């Protein structure tokens, strides 16, 4: 197993951070850990990112800024104007991923219409 100031050490100096995390789960990597999870009711929205934790029965909460590579990692974000879609709000994540919530909120895309998790709840389709 890999420690989380291993793996972020190796992604943060990549030249594409995303896929090298992405590229060391693929192989079998042990996730980051000690993102910040949320006591909350599960009665919430279901929304993607949001100011207070929304989990539903299906989800977890986490600190957003904890599940994001780029906060993780001390880094610019992919962004131009730098700006962070986690920074200070609060990451639904569904229970069956809440163990790479990094992983996830990665690889992943909040709906433009839902405000959910496209593939993972978002009911449009
Ligand atoms: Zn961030
Ligand atoms: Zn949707």
């Amino acid at each position: 197993t890999m420690g989380n100031s291993t793996v972020l050490s190796f992604c943060a100096f990549a030249v594409d951070a995303a896929k090298a995390y992405k590229d060391y789960l693929a192989s079998g990597g042990q996730p980051i850990t000690n993102c910040v999870k949320m006591l909350c009711t599960h009665t919430g929205t279901g929304q993607a990112i949001t100011v207070t934790p929304e989990a539903n029965m299906d989800q977890e909460s986490f600190g957003g800024a904890s599940c994001c590579l780029y906060c993780r990692c001390h880094i610019d974000h992919p962004n131009p104007k730098g700006f962070c879609d986690l920074k200070g709000k609060y990451v639904q994540i569904p229970t069956t991923c809440a163990n790479d919530p990094v992983g996830f909120t990665l690889k992943n895309t909040v709906c433009t219409v839902c405000g959910m998790w496209k593939g993972y709840g978002c009911s449009c389709d």
